[PDB]
DNA sequence: AAAAAAAAAAAA
């Protein structure tokens, strides 16, 4: 069945961040396929998204409605061993005759042609004979590359709901989970949490050690381990002349190189991983960092002769 | 029976891109088999195919006529499954035995041999018997490759109604949706609305987000969004010695190069999905756009160090 | 029954290309059996085959004679469930019994024997009999493949009547067709007819759009679409040194490759399809434009750098 | 009673192939039963079977004569529906009971053991009542296969006349039909027919296509039809060394492949019918065709390169 | 007692 009950509408920290997402999916509950008939969530990744989905499934096999849960991946691999053993029409009518479903991570219906083409089908006749979808992804629809415009357009065509985590939003879980756990909202706790944690996972993660191991543990390895990191106050920012707070948010050549620099000494002598100098530098994506690095690797006139010392300089003072 | 009463021609706003439509299957439902006996409708994606048919079929059983929607794809399984099953007779004389056919999305025909006979046999029978057709498509029946002969011939022998979306239409539909919501009378939001829709399906989507979570929300996350990717006016068209509203329609070595370069960029640095390129550069498509983007990373003398240069520009001064 | 009434003797528009088959049919509809005994009217698709049959079938209800109108895909079917059924001798006997047969589409007697040996049967008693008997198939007894040689040596051994749609004959079909609408008598509009239609269901087609939307609509979008797809006058007659109304009609590996080309241009980034190719290049059946595309693509020592040229040449000055 | 007076004895034009045939009937029409007691006639398709069979029966009934005329398989129908409804009795008595029995395309006994049963106990009851029997077959009574030793027995036992069309029979029945349609002899027409038709229905069809749309017509479009088709001398018969009339006429390795050859072009590109290409080689029975088509096709070391080249060249001075 | 014709086509 796939719908594990731990998730559930109330369990849903509700924030400004996911207050739309959760209240369309709720109110949809209330009547299946009325209004808001191909809702269509998406977040960043650790967002509540497949939380949200359970939920709603589980509400539904409350009232006693046929609900489908599945991953995309998932049904295009079954569709595919469907193909195989020929059973194709069981598994089609399988699908139209639920009056929930549940599809997770839709971005993974890229490249795969066939699969597509069945979810099209489902998705039409279920549409029309008026029972409820609910797709979530971690893209908006137009980011959604190799997916079939059709496709496309039924998902846009209907309630387009993000769901962001705000500071206001994660500040609210992170109290919420604090309390579920039997824990005391500290503020030197709370406002460590809201600096190093973007997702509702790492919250989660992080709480769930602090009730293991106390927080004071953490505190010292995390600090050492990002302050002999913190090489760029302490060279970058003084060698080159340029302000730290600035070197850190973006926005010309005389903060920018200071900063492609320091992620290149950060990598290459402090031997961080790439998610530990995009953590470091505020920086999301991981991917301004490896072209960064690239970059600073590119124009290597004498610039190189620099760059050595700089090395050595760091080599001899950071370790 | 998969005939939705949601759609209906009462709610069909009308204006002078599917008025033809409109108007001639109204009439052919006054007079069934009469005259404009087989109608063949098409538009682009998100026209009002489908509810067109919808409507018309929901109006013949209401005047107690017999009537089948199917989509052609569906049409095609579901007689394969007769086949294995057998009962490939009681499939065609049940269709055979309409007042009404109504067939969505024909163009799924192609490829289908098999598929296009039976309908080709169910086709005829019918138009003998005097009995109404109404096709739906996305594509003209010249623009229909891989259907016999035959079947086109028929198409293009009735009646050929296109449902075009100019400005003058897409006005009336969005004025008519938003009085709805008693949200008509809004400047903004008709102006925006007629900016950043194609279809009326981006246009009920919009509107139904509009209705939710305000318009003022939208503009933002829009405009920065899509500004973010407007580096064409900042950079390219400075560079390059060229207008910005040129840059944006098409019509030389001067100015198509220009966009090339662009849309690389945009896909390169910005991280923009095709579908995001298109939207921004006003084309249609999104072909124009990979086949450019292959354009400027085939003619890779020293034009690379060149889009190198651009490149670290855009990267340094984008983000 | 089949007989559709709006198919009659009078409304047969008669010209140098159809007055054969026409008076042929009428005569032996006046002396049923007596002479003209097996008539096998053929043509090219859209030609009139079944308005006659149909009104030979007319006539003979008419004048009180016993009837059948029926496909040869449908006689099979029928039989075949008759065989299911086991009232094959009912099936037998019911169709021995007429006055006159008509058996439309016979080209479709390809690979079913066992349907050829009934319908061998039945032809035998009935011309036996002294009944009358008029085919209709899209090709010559010769061209059918899959027939066997009894039920074409029988076809040949009548009357073998082609109808052909030159020139001197669409003339008259189209200018009596608008004559049949009271709108009339446009040299504009009869001079457009003549040279972008084939056969008479593309003629009837084209009128009613008339009769809908006025010529001027349809002469825009047209022209557009098919000079937008004249890419081979501007582009392919300049580099490769030779004539247009040359690459038009056939006839040397100094045109025909010029053609081939065209062909592949066309349909690589104009995104015609088969059909539409075919229509702009005068040539018949969509045939050699597929196996002149392959063969376009097979050549590919150097021919493929002059192809990419041409290529992005294309994309760059036809969109 | 299905004997059709328009067959008669004196409508047979006789000649040096059918006269053994035509006399042996006459002959025993005389005296019935006495003497040619089973009479066997058998011959190519179209050949003048049921022609002289009708006549025989329609001279008996001029004399007074029982007669019953009945195809083979026609038997076999009739007997087993006389098995389903019960009156087998009435049947065989009926039968029994002929001063004449006429039995049609006897080849049709093949694999219906029952029924060569019932007209064996009626074949033999006739023959020793004295009564006359004449059987009509397209092939020797040793070529039937499926067809119980005893009955084969009994047809090799009687008189075993062919009919066989030389040239020297068919000028005759030419020039005689040719007197029979009020046409004129002329010796271009003659000539023509000579080359062109192998039966007496060929004849009997093409001349009634001159009577009809006289002969300056056919002859254009057969000439052009069959010297499209005649690709063999312009490009097989000088790339392979070898004469045309040689790969006309059979007989070996130097011409025999450049037959398979022809053939398998003809088919591939000309679009040419097997019985087309056929007709065009002076083969007969479409067979040796197919299986040379076959065996050019499953040769295929570097045979294929030397196929594509001949292909190219085909489809680029062929069309 | 003899014995009909035969669909479309995954991702990597
Ligand atoms: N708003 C919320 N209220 C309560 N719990 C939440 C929550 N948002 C997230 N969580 C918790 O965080 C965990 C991870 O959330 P979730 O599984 O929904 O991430 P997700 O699926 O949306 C991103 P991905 O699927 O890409 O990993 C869940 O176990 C859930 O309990
Ligand atoms: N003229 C009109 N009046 C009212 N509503 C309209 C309309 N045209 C389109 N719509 C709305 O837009 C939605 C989508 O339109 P439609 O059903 O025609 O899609 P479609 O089938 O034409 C595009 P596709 O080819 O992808 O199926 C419908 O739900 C319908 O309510
Ligand atoms: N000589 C004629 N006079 C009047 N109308 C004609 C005509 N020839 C063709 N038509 C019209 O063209 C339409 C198509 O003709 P028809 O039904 O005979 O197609 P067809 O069966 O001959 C070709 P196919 O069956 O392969 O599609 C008919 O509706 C008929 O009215
Ligand atoms: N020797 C002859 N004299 C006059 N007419 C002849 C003839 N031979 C053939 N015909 C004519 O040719 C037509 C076909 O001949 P016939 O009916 O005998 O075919 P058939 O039965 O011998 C071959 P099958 O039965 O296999 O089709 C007949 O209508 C007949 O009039
Ligand atoms: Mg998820
Ligand atoms: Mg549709
Ligand atoms: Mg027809
Ligand atoms: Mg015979």
């Amino acid at each position: 069945d796939f719908l594990n009950p731990k998730y559930t509408l109330e369990n849903f920290i509700v924030g400004e961040g996911n207050r739309l997402a959760y209240e369309v999916v709720k109110e949809a509950l209330e009547n299946l396929g009325s209004l808001y008939n191909p809702i269509f969530i998406y977040g960043s990744v650790g967002t509540g998204k497949t939380h949200l989905l359970q939920a709603a499934g589980n509400e539904a096999k409350k009232r006693g409605y046929r609900v489908i849960y599945s991953s995309a991946d998932d049904f295009a691999q079954a569709m595919v061993e469907h193909l195989k053993k020929g059973t194709i029409n069981e598994f089609r009518n399988m699908y139209k005759s639920v009056d929930l479903l549940l599809l997770d991570d839709v971005q993974f219906l890229s490249g795969k042609e066939r699969t597509q083409i069945e979810f099209f089908h489902i998705f039409n006749t279920l549409y029309l004979l008026e029972k409820q979808i609910i797709l979530a992804s971690d893209r908006h629809p137009q980011k959604l590359d190799g997916v079939s415009d059709r496709l496309v357009s039924r998902f846009e065509g209907g309630i387009l709901v993000e769901i962001e985590l705000d500071n206001k939003t994660r500040f609210k879980i992170i109290k919420e989970k604090l309390k579920e756990f039997n824990l005391e909202l500290r503020k030197e706790v709370i406002d460590y949490l809201l600096e190093n944690t973007k997702n509702v996972r790492e919250i989660e993660g992080k709480i769930k050690l602090i009730k293991l191991k106390g927080f004071e543990g953490l505190e010292r390895k995390e600090r050492k381990e990002r302050d002999k990191l913190m090489q760029i106050v302490e060279f970058v920012a003084n060698y080159y002349a340029v302000k730290v707070e600035d070197i850190l948010s973006d926005k010309n050549k005389r903060t920018s190189e200071a900063r492609k620099i320091a992620m290149y000494l950060c990598r290459k002598v402090c031997s961080a991983s790439l998610i530990e100098i995009a953590r470091a530098f505020k920086r999301k994506d991981h991917t301004t960092v490896i072209h960064a690095i690239r970059s600073v690797e590119e124009e290597k006139r004498k610039f190189k002769h620099l760059v050595g010392f700089l090395e050595k300089q760091a080599f001899d003072k950071i370790c």
